[PDB]
């Protein structure tokens, strides 16, 4: 395909030039280069430009939605560090690859006798006939926390942007690794309703954030157990944002300050709320 | 059938010269007698000869690709070592019977209480309704990764020449002998996923290639154990060509010099990887 | 129900301030009295405010499209005779409930026994299995003309958001009043599809434009015989809009001028074009 | 959508220059700027240059054929008359919008007692249930010149790329203007296959040809009447391309040589070689 050289003066002389035209913008927004180049690393990966286009396309319409807001006189320059603003957050990262969003997988935590561990969910959407499947060496109520993550996005399809008929149309395979360690606790069902929800919409879900709490069928994220050993984890596998119930935040103190500084805790009590912190609004594959 | 001998002449006299005028490459290249000899016994298997003259179609072709990327003066010779760039790797293996590529086999590794194993995966795609059978006394977890293999290429079904209806018009049936001996452990992900996937697409799976590793849902390759056992068990065996997890690297360094020497091992962090390194492109068999 | 007085009351100090304040665009655009007046005559048929609602909120959010196309300081006065302009043509008029658009209904200009006739094409879609009626003492060209109209409809369901499995769920049935009077001929095709696209999507077809034309399946608009009778018939009835095939461009010279400075005359090729300027954007009734 | 200058531009600086490299022919072959504009005008219709970078492969790609069917000293230009050389017939004609190709469409030559006439048969396919409608005052012997068609059609699903079920999940439409006047005749035979393999084919086909000739249910393009009057039809309407019976070959020796002058005749067996030239090889529509 084309290099980023190459991709730059094409974003600059039509693409740029095109989707602001379109947008109705033309003399009022324009990109630096570093923008270009940023958009290019972090929200496309491809061989030609039909995905740079689009996000050329995105920077273009949201900079006319702040034209609602308010209108200026001049031009209104975008740069790098102005990116996350009109496109989001980042979905791909080169520089570490692992930290990127991703679909159909969700970062969980989890208590042991050795200390605390990172807990990775990856649930599969594919054609088939409404059938559920759960390995790993998954307990019951590791089971049962699945179920009911599964059934609030039953009950909710609307909401999220899933299809109105995957109940029936599409097998669920939702798998835990590491594959011979056994698994159990209600603590994963926000990390679950997360990938689950990510698969069945292709909308890919954050990595960089690391959740915990029990969810129930109507919603509600209920307090987990071993804040302490989970956190930490959270930190030495260098996770510094975490998710967790609003009931637990009188746990917070059991922890060493100088790590509770390093981490950034969103407090939690519908999975609404997760599933909006987690989830990006675009999705990245075909439906299915 | 005719003879190999018989097999050369339509080969020499009208085969390979109709493939060549064909392909618009006459005049600029030849394939030899023992050349010819080669395509006829590792990739023909045939009482005819529709085989042959379709694996000679494909060298003249390649001869043509080679013609776009450069011209040259006359012609060039296609020598019997030249083939495998030609024909890409030998399909059959008559003189050495065991080894061959074969179409719903893979070869794992086993951790055995005395020492390494040699562990065969065999697969079998037959007409049905979507069940799934896996036999020769497997553990939760073993079976657990037969699923976790299977869910993967069922969400990759255009990426690896899969039909987009084997979910429900396909029975699968995983075996892994001998019957009696229970087998356990998530280390065959890969070596299933492999088996699996090669019997779905018809396109055999080479067995010159040893493989362990667990596979994920979405199909990453993690670690596994015993690798030191389960290496010789290889080498006991025969096989020099094995595939291993990335994450596994710092465990090579372990086990003898001239061992690991005699090996040639590619490290993989991705199941595609596997299935590109292992899978021969086209399907030798009808779905 | 509400008294109009009543109605533009709650306009003023509710709906319009909501709608505007939604939109983005408060401070920027106001309606006037007589502006919101015509709104509920011309553009509403409810004993309730809830079609208010949506058509001002069509004024506000087209105002934002406005907004985007050039910004203006300070305050922009939507009067009465803009209204247009911003919701389009008239959907109703309470003083002559006759002429209004309407529902699977079209004015055409075909053969009766006297000859160049304006005819009105009368068209049900009710629950069904794909059948069709043609009454009203129809012609086999006539007839033949329906069924090339709604075949064009039937390829092009997505052009015109028609349901797309209309063809065996509803039964069509056309009539062509007064019901003893003879009619043939090619020359009402166009209103054919206009009225069967009308009934089909439930956006209401213009009463107040006669228009003549022989269909195609590809959806040509054919030119026709006797131009002259035709508009002489549609100036008789007291119709002013006319379209016309464009290959009949050189027949309207046929017309005296008195006459023909009294007919709006629209010029068209594809049956496309025909359908833009006669059905309403948006459907009036319930869906099939 | 881009302007044509622009479009000239991006597919001159890169959509060129990669497509070239792609398919390995770089430095061989290059385009002038005029047959660039060709391919715009005549080849795509679009907003992007996403219809211009297929074509623009298509040419590099069958500059490849043709290297391989024999090389060249230097690079050798493509001018716009060209071009048609290597992208085939012109999918759209601009400044002569109604002669371009259309699907579902085919031009007929129709002989009256006052003279000769262009029919114009329109066939749509549509989702159904295996009705077919024959309107346009046609007659009985017109009427069953189509069920002759379409029954051919039928037993032809897999030679001419048409759905195997349409028979059954299709509702076929034939309609012949003018609405009101009278038709009948075998002649149109030829003309409505066109048509009805076009639109269920979703081939389009081409409307600078204008044909006439009885068909049969085995296939065989049969004789017919009003030769002369049916050739100074197709002058009269601009038609300066005809498809005609083999078996007419006699009837042209009397025509005086001002009524063939001007006139590409191509003269046919089969009714596949009409659909040959005349449906498009690519089509347009979705099915």
């Amino acid at each position: 395909g084309y290099t980023n050289m190459e991709k730059q003066a094409i974003a600059r002389q039509y693409l740029w030039p095109k989707q602001v035209r379109e947008s109705g913008m033309e003399g009022r927004i324009e990109v630096t280069d570093a923008a270009i180049l940023r958009v290019i690393s972090e929200y496309t990966r491809e061989a030609g430009v039909r995905g740079l286009e689009r996000e050329l396309g995105k920077i273009a319409r949201k900079g006319a939605k702040f034209w609602l807001e308010g209108a200026w006189e001049g031009l209104r320059t975008i740069d790098a560090s102005d990116i996350p603003t009109y496109l989001g957050i980042p979905r791909y990262r080169p520089d570490k690859a692992e930290t990127e969003p991703q679909v159909g997988t969700a970062q969980g935590l989890a208590w042991t006798p050795v200390g605390g561990t990172l807990l990775t969910i990856e649930v599969a959407a594919v054609p088939g006939s409404g059938k559920l499947s759960l390995t790993g060496q998954l307990g019951e109520v590791m089971k049962e926390s699945a179920q009911a993550a599964l059934t609030y996005l039953r009950a909710h399809t609307q909401d999220y942007g899933l299809p109105e008929d995957f109940y029936n149309k599409v097998d669920l395979h939702v798998h835990v690794p590491d594959g011979a360690t056994p698994k159990d606790g209600p603590s994963a069902g926000i990390t679950m309703a997360t990938a689950i929800a990510s698969a069945l919409s292709r909308r890919p879900a954050r990595m960089d954030i690391a959740m915990t709490g029990e969810v129930s069928l109507r919603g509600k994220v209920m307090p987990i157990g071993g804040v302490k050993e989970k956190l930490l984890a959270a930190h030495q596998a260098g996770i510094h944002k975490i998710v967790l119930p609003k009931d637990n935040e009188a746990q917070l103190e059991e922890l060493p300050k100088e790590v509770l500084e390093g981490l950034e805790i969103k407090l939690v009590e519908d999975v609404g709320e997760v599933l909006e912190y987690l989830l990006l609004p675009e999705p990245t594959m075909p439906p299915v």
